[PDB]
């Protein structure tokens, strides 16, 4: 029942504060003040902990200023300044068998991803090919988890470029297509194939001048 509310009456369009009630609207407003959050959020500092709320954090700073639950992830319910309550915490992606993490398997997943690189020393020490294939590793955990309502893919590369930055090595994810990344994504979930993954984080990836300097 909860997931309606995530929508304006009888409508295909997410509530919003961009005062827009046309889908296709919305879209392209939040596509492109997204881009932009991701280019200020890039001159902060990568943190100490890459945990569940540092993703939050950087959910709620590339869309609070389109989402009221922004940094909120889907299996918490949610209240609207209008005093509806939304939640969705099974989603399942179109055309395919394999969904995401229901429910409380979202701060399980997310919860067993921290302690994996805190006990990787958030990927420091690696070698190029490790470091690929461990960043695609994490990247497909974040995909299986996919905490929030929308947004999860933008957040996840911004994740990904931040513990890289601490790790040593620039993660460019403008290097490649979108439907490279969605190929990708969808072997290692829906098909249990690791690999496309792994290729595009080696693709994507170089060691940072001080990485190479030092
Ligand atoms: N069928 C699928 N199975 C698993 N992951 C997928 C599938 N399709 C897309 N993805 C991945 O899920 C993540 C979230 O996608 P995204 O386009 O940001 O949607 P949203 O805005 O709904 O969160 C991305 O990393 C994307 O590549
Ligand atoms: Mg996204």
């Amino acid at each position: 029942h909860m997931e309606h509310n995530y929508f304006y009456k009888n409508s295909a369009t997410l509530k919003n504060k961009h005062g827009i009630k046309n889908p296709r609207k919305l879209y392209e407003r939040c596509a492109h003040e997204t881009a932009r959050e991701a280019v200020n959020f890039r001159l902060e500092p990568p943190p100490g902990k890459f945990d569940a709320a540092y993703l939050r954090t950087i959910h709620w700073c590339l869309f609070h200023k389109t989402f009221e639950w922004a940094g909120v992830t889907r299996d918490q319910p949610f209240t609207f300044e209008d005093g509806s309550t939304a939640c969705m915490p099974a989603m399942r992606p179109k055309g395919y068998k394999v969904p995401f993490a229901v429910g409380s398997q979202i701060q399980r997943e997310l919860k067993k991803l921290e302690q994996r690189l805190t006990a990787k020393n958030n990927l420091q020490g690696l070698s190029r090919q490790e470091f690929a294939a461990n960043a695609a590793e994490v990247f497909t955990a974040l995909d299986h988890a996919h905490p929030f309502r929308k947004g999860n893919g933008r957040t996840q590369r911004m994740f990904m470029e931040k513990l890289g930055q601490a790790a040593g090595y620039k993660i460019d994810f403008s290097l490649i297509t979108k439907e490279r990344m969605t190929y990708a994504s969808i072997e290692a979930m829906q098909h249990n194939n690791p690999e496309p993954m792994k290729d595009l984080f080696e693709d994507i990836t170089h060691p940072q001048k001080s990485l190479l300097l030092k």
